[PDB]
């Protein structure tokens, strides 16, 4: 099995103690990573902050030329790494080579947007007549360390997503991938390093959460946590933050809202790509359908002609519906939909399991007293509950923890904005399935789906602060 | 009927001759302002330069304060200056009081929103490595001296829209109102010396055509033009500007787009109020209906029903339809009518002229070999104009030679805006009337309705310039 | 010797129990404020959750037109009401007076600020040619509601600098005074309840910190918390708020570096205003003079100078050094002193103390070893610490964990500049004081002086989240 | 080795009947001929732009700023190509013009990603109005239309990028006009655009006499928009002819740089030297006056003068600092002023030479105002030195020009220098540096006689950019 290295100040590093990974669809030893010590941790942090001062230093079209280098590299091996981590997070090929393809879109596009880092000149004499000679000059700086958590369902994507705006403005990083997903985030680290990125700019952390799991939160050398995961474990990291800055990309339960007058084909079609994407192993994915009754039974039919379309197997035959990403999360999936069968709810699809391989099942009569109709599956289970008001509609939306995004379909846009303006959620999508894109448009979410706006421009913007230069004109 | 002055460095002046104003609804003499001479305007450009450089070092607070201070001053006197207004240019009393407090408004909003503009910091190393330590502090700064000249048919509205933009970022202003139409800008300007201008940031030109039309134009100390008027008169301010911006607030012939799906009701009661307000003299107004042939018999029976109910009459009665600004007005528009007749359109409502007060005239089956469908009346007739697809309508629209706005009555929103993105004009309005406001919104015309962005802060920019300074950091 | 009264959803409550509030320079009785019990506090934030949808859908307009009343009504009042504050908080009589025009100007500046935050609009095809129908449109929504904790020092500027941004965005607000200030926070409130905000929208909160302390932050109904205090406090409110966005404004040690180059006797003014207005006890505040060996000895000579000359008395005799507010800060402040003198440092102006009223000290010779060297004295204490060269001075400067503001005293700005650009502060001024002011400038500080970045516009936008609405364009 | 030409019209490459031959100005040779368009030839320019803007302003902003990529890469790979002939064209170091080239590929790749990330805004009506709360404005950006771009002889590669990138990022179409002596090294840049598949009529050029199409291709209903760099007296009469479109101008200037006592006089006199006399002061951004305080005058003029005598003097092929003017009239008005200068008693402390058009680099002291060359714009190789008394009376004169392009301040006191620099009527005032258009993000502007408009690449997309608003009630 290949073994991997950790990118410690421009070197390739092992460890004494080493992590196996497996692809989750076969059993396939892929490889093994490196388990850190919490003095190894100390080394990568003391190495990036030795190099910040030289890095924010330089030009920021230099430094775009490291990330637009990293980037060509990307799409140069996008085949090559696309293999890997389909096998490693049991992804599609196909979709995984995309993801690649996509991270190198976002690096570009985060070198291109923080190159032109703009600020202020503030007039005294806008506020008070007496200081009209005092002008504030503002200027946009790095807030130095940021620790870059990626999750196991995007490894590469966000990571760059969260690495290229932080290394543009400025910063140094740390990535931190998730152990399911460790190689993948080596072999973009990779890139990075062959674009020739300063060592200890850019450094890799991989480990045990036993052993180092608080210990990369909670180091006084780290200034910022940029993290994409589950509600729980983002949760406990917040609490580690202090009053240091965090980001949190935390769970969704997004809600699609079908009206009356909606085309409940084009919802079914949108609702369908958007809930067993991946396996629904997504926080923008449409996780529970808020119908009104009168056209209840009609956006059910719909809704079940598309999901028996969808293909079931393996990642490297590029099915819709792949093997979950571990036992754990399978099994959690079926208690969900065991709970909705007990009490009461109707299976429109047949479920299916063969070892972590769970094929998709829609429910309709969904209830607020089930699992099902709240909690997040990661899964390809897909509730369907039916309302009687839109105020119905809005108050069970909102009575969730979660808060990503939600989708609208009607005909009505006038009052679909109206709706949208009540929900509580990050983004609303029109007659369309939720998504994080397209990556320049914001991306946040209320409640317990986490803090913090992120796609490119206020990815940059989170990660930097602002110093102001005070003086008077004479 | 009272002699006026104009506002020159702080003084109250005469001139050897004047004009005598008349209300052209009734032949009253309401009062006269001054004939200035060639002479007499270098001395009121004389005072604005002189004054302009103590009036830009001021913070923008102290000029904002001077502004709101005016405004209060209008609200106070909002009947005084209305009643005149309304004579003066034959609107409805009612319509002319709201006229002056909607200068106010729109005066308070451009002193906040100018006084809080800011400059910005520019990165030499955004494009050069070696230029990274090279930044460039931009700040605004005025662009001298605005001739502001204001229309008959908003004589006080249409010159606060131009004097307080101006004066709130550090420029001196002198307005040229219309003769028909100078005694409320006079009056006006009474209100800003009141609120204690200081002499010559703001001054007042009357005077005939012949004696100064170009004149004020074309003379050195002018540093931009702010003109709203007849499309003829603005390509004639165009060939004098010579290097200097302006802005230009043109004619219309705003096209309403009325699809098979609108709600014939709400588009009629839209079509009659922007049709038929101040008797069509707007560069604003719905001046054609664009129909789908299935829903036109409806929409042009509930518009009839509409255009029927129309009050004609006088100023002082607040009548919808009050008589036009002149007699040759009045003859274009009855030759528009005439022509329509005799080419064969449907008179839904009847044509009668007293003096130069004209009823509402609907025609229904106009053809585009009619003039009434091209060009811009400036008086209270309407065509409808029957089309089969929406790609007719859309063509139609855009022959016209204006390009002001347009309204789109229809129930489908995502096709409108792909059919507004179609539109050669600023501005779509959807299932509403086209208009102006609010004021803070974007005005701008297309083709020959003008040049330039208005709305406040639109406006505020266009009246400044920057200054750049670069220098080193060490 | 007044009962006060808190505001609860439009009405004045007493509580079974309240505190009596002493003048800290005289021991006069000023009066008792309401000992609010969990439930009373229960009471509060309902009546607040129950006015937020009626509030937020006011228009901008609306709600900044409550604002100017109630800040026209502080002007009104501001001698009635700093004639209190003066004895509640120790603070000079016209230096009261001054704390409540201020917080009128603040409260306009904010309402004018927040209704012309606009929004953004996003397009696909800026990202991906296959999304160039689809557009972003993103608008600011308040956060719900926040709860404001002002501070000692200002208990009505930073009342007022967190309620006027919170309200005109949309947000309902309880306001949370410190016992000792809070007379001086319900008279604020007094000047919004005159003003006709609706009940609800603004609410106050007063009682013993060991029964509702935790219990007001805890609350599940809070969405935002928005705190000035001292930095243990801060740290410990940070801990409760969980995953909520809280702004922190905490203590600071900023350092004012004079080089050998510098204006020594501006320098000398500038640094004994700003370390010894209001006896020290601000978070602004020059609280250590990092000085050039060479220039060393004439600086000391000159800040000892007007040191000597400041007044040390009352606040109704608008003393410059007044009584510190309680007898555990002028005993902290004098343990600082006598640490300094023990370990060798030169007093060169003379320790004395009648009652809390400590005379200011300068102390020259101070080393990295002293207490005063490091820790926030809230007193009239000021250390001059020498350096031999600007790397020093830097590294000296950001070894604090403060990093709030810092002052560089040179002729050669393009130096400061770069100096600038490498300390740990939100806010360099060249050649001045440090300061919060103007009002529409950022202000922020790093490390443990805080969270957040307030300045108005700042402030406005920390208490506002976005909304997403996309859709596609046929 | 000289080349017959031709214009790129919707998408081929056409001759005309008649042609105007090419010389290079410091040796005469024939470099090559460029066509003499009709009227009815821009007329078909025109209507093929108008064609093909409405697929082009459809396209997403991804798709056009690919073209403008890959035109850039082109340039730079012919860079060595265009600037030896650029070099010859108007007798520019072969060096510099091939740096010229250069330049346009980056502020080409520069603009092409400032474009495609432009937003559009919401408003909303209850800023406004509380009965207006429901209703939003949705503002999204659009082209202005055709833009006539006109590059100047002195840049006529980078200051025809600078115009024709900004414009097609936005959506406008493009028609080039390059100034007759640089037509070559304009249609040389069109190449590298039609090399790069810009589609047929989105860009195009023009290439023609005065007296023929002069007035013609500015007046013509076709143009939404006149974007131009040249002399004050042609872009005056452009705005006579602009009617009510929108115009940009970048004409003259007479930038002073003004050194105060406390000034760095030896990189005062370094920036003095390079900013004056670079392209032998054929720019509009030179240094063209000094003003300095009596108490540094002879300090400071000494050190230029030992500057001003280290500079070549001579052909563009040996990359001389100071090349032959670009024609015999540019000389000879030079020598006119430098002759009044010398017999209204200016010390002369170098030499005036002149061998055919190459004039030698001339520095004058003790300058009054009553000499000509205090004011007026030499495009050549001369300098004044003109001693002030105080800051007041520099400020004072260097505001009486007609022209307010830039200035240089050179002092130690840099919050003084930010209120003089409150008090020039100019559009960048640059502190210890010569003046300047760099670099191409900062805002480039003139005011007075120096020109109308802002650039520098943001500036430039905003200026060839307009707005539609789509406004609806929420429900």
């Amino acid at each position: 099995a290949k073994q991997y290295k950790n990118l410690v100040n421009g070197e390739w590093k092992l460890s004494e103690n080493e992590i196996t990974i497996y692809a989750p669809a076969t059993g396939e030893e892929l490889g093994s990573v490196p388990a850190m010590t919490q003095a190894e941790v100390d080394a990568v942090y003391a190495s990036a902050k030795k190099a910040l001062s030289d890095w924010r230093t330089l030009s920021y079209v230099e430094r775009a030329a490291y990330l637009h280098k990293a980037a060509d590299i990307l799409v140069r091996d996008a085949e090559k790494i696309g293999a890997i981590l389909s096998k490693e997070v049991a992804k599609g090929h196909k979709a995984a080579v995309s993801e690649v393809i996509r991270t190198a879109e976002i690096i570009n596009y985060a070198a291109e947007e923080g190159l032109r880092m703009e600020g202020e000149v503030l007039e005294g004499g806008s506020f008070e007549a007496a200081s009209k000679k005092k002008i504030a000059i503002v200027r946009r700086e790095p807030v130095g360390l940021v620790l870059a958590i990626s999750p196991f369902n995007y490894p590469v994507n966000l990571a760059g997503s969260k690495i290229a705006p932080a290394l543009i403005a400025g910063n140094v990083v740390a990535l931190k991938p998730p152990t399911q997903g460790s190689i993948s985030g080596l072999l973009l680290a990779e890139a990075f390093a062959e674009a020739g990125i300063p060592a200890g700019v850019f450094n890799t952390i991989t480990g045990r959460g036993s052993v180092i799991g608080d210990y990369i939160v909670e180091h006084e050398a780290v200034n910022f946590i940029n993290f994409t995961g589950s509600t729980p474990i983002g949760e406990g990291i917040g609490k580690l933050a202090g009053m240091r800055p965090i980001m949190l990309e935390l769970g969704g339960k997004d809600s699609a809202i079908v009206l009356e007058d909606a085309d409940l084909a084009l919802a079914a079609k949108n609702i369908v790509a958007g809930a067993f994407g991946y396996s629904g192993q997504r926080s923008t994915a449409v996780k529970r359908v808020l119908v009104m009754d009168k056209v209840a039974d009609q956006l059910a039919a719909e809704i079940k002609t598309l999901v028996e379309k969808l293909s079931v197997g393996m990642p490297e035959d590029d099915a819709d519906i792949t093997p979950l990403i571990d036992t754990s999360a399978a099994d959690f999936v079926e208690g969900l939909i065991k709970d909705a069968t007990d009490k009461g709810a109707t299976a429109l699809t047949a479920f299916n399991r063969e070892g972590n391989l769970i094929s998709p099942v829609l429910f309709d009569h969904v209830t607020t007293d089930m699992r099902l109709a709240w909690e997040e599956p990661f899964g390809p289970v897909l509730p369907i509950i039916r309302v009687t008001t839109v105020e119905e509609a809005i108050k069970i939306s909102n009575e969730s923890e979660y808060g990503l995004q939600a989708s609208i379909f009607t005909t009505n846009f006038p009052k679909a904005f109206g709706i949208a303006e009540q929900l509580e959620v990050g983004t609303v999508h029109l007659n369309n399935k939720t998504q994080r894109g397209t990556d320049n448009f914001p991306f946040l979410g209320a409640k317990k789906s986490g803090a913090g706006v992120q796609g490119v421009k206020y990815s940059i913007e989170a990660m930097t602060t602002v110093k102001s230069v005070v003086f008077d004109i004479q």
